[PDB]
């Protein structure tokens, strides 16, 4: 489904700081900051492989990594 | 916290809405469909009591009740 070296290199740096974002109680400001770890990394990733041929294809699995991520925080903490 | 009528409202025309957003498996669509449906609701409050004395105050409960029926449900699912 995604490139494991991609899942690899986001899981690595980001899942620390996704997680703590969803562990904030107060859930607009959960919300708030999740969403900025998310835009962070997906900024990342677009700079990084703007003129790559495979950009697109990319692009989607960062989208799916970090949604999988956030699933699998919330869920931990439930 | 919030105001019980406006959690009222919200709730009893779109909770359905955002709970079949909430239960989309691929989860790329669902965070797009749940946002969907949070930026129309915020969007017809803002619309409805833009020039109200106690705008800002309803927007932050509006905030609230919609993450708190996203958090139900996700729950809930769970
Ligand atoms: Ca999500
Ligand atoms: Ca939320």
């Amino acid at each position: 489904q995604v490139d494991a070296d991609l899942q690899a290199e986001i899981v690595g740096k980001y899942n620390a700081d996704l997680q703590k974002a969803v562990q904030i109680e107060e859930k607009k400001a959960s919300e708030i900051a999740t969403e900025a770890v998310k835009e962070h990394v997906t900024a990342e990733y677009e700079e990084r492989y703007a003129e790559h041929e495979e950009h697109d294809r990319i692009m989607r699995d960062v989208a799916e990594i970090l949604e999988q991520m956030e699933h699998a925080e919330v869920r931990r903490l439930i």
